[PDB]
Formats: structure tokens, C-alpha cells, sequence
């Protein structure tokens, strides 16, 4: 949470570099705030589950959609 | 700010008597923070700022709003 930019860029790749090379397996804490209120965690979080998912496929594309409310 | 509640309940209604029973006077510092990152407790903090201002006034209703973003 230290980490996290909380604007709206949220460009925390760096630190997810290192999520995404933690000996550690992050599926255990990590979702019970990315649910959280906190538009950035939610966020953050919920995208790089799908890099956590398709670390194997080539992603060309991932846009965000903030809706209905 | 602290105690400001910061979910949809947003129950300032006392901490709106605690600044209108303020040994402290607090439209000088309250300002500087209500323009501060973070939307929900904007909303509490804020609202309670229009109670500050319009306490003389008639209310029958207020919405928060949340634009552009």
C-alpha cells in the first residue's frame, strides 16, 4: 500500500516486478484488498491477476472500464 | 480527518457540532485538506463543510456528485 502510487496513473510496475518475481505467492493476502474501497488496489491488483494468468499468452491490448458505477 | 467515517455512511453529524462546538476555530484549517485525494471522506468532510455554510439555510437536499473523475 506503501508502494502504490494512488493517482490515477498507478504506475507500479517496478514494484510489480517484483509480485511477479516474489519467491512468495501473492493470491494469498492480495485479494482481500483488492476489494477493498480503494479504486487503486481494486484496480492494480485485478489487472495484474490477469498477467498472474496469462503470464504464458502475449497480451496486445488491456483497457480499463469504470462502470456503471 | 482521522475521524471523519470514510464509507457511504459518512455520520459527521456530531463531528458537524464538534465544529460548530469548537474551542478550536476550524474554517482555517479544515480548507487546506477538503481538496485532498481521496472521494469518500471528500463527500463526509465536504458535505459537512456545505452544513457549515448553510446551517442558516434550509436544506430538503443534497447528492453528492462524483465527475469527470
Amino acid at each position: 500500500l506503501s508502494a502504490i502510487d494512488m493517482y490515477g496513473h498507478q504506475f507500479c510496475i517496478e514494484n510489480l516486478q517484483k509480485l511477479i518475481l516474489s519467491e512468495t505467492s501473492i493470491f494469498d493476502v492480495l485479494p482481500n484488498f483488492f476489494y477493498h474501497s480503494n479504486q487503486v488496489v481494486r484496480m492494480a491488483a485485478l489487472e495484474v491477476y490477469v498477467r498472474r494468468a496469462y503470464i504464458a499468452y502475449e497480451l496486445n491490448s488491456v483497457q480499463h472500464r469504470q462502470l456503471k458505477d
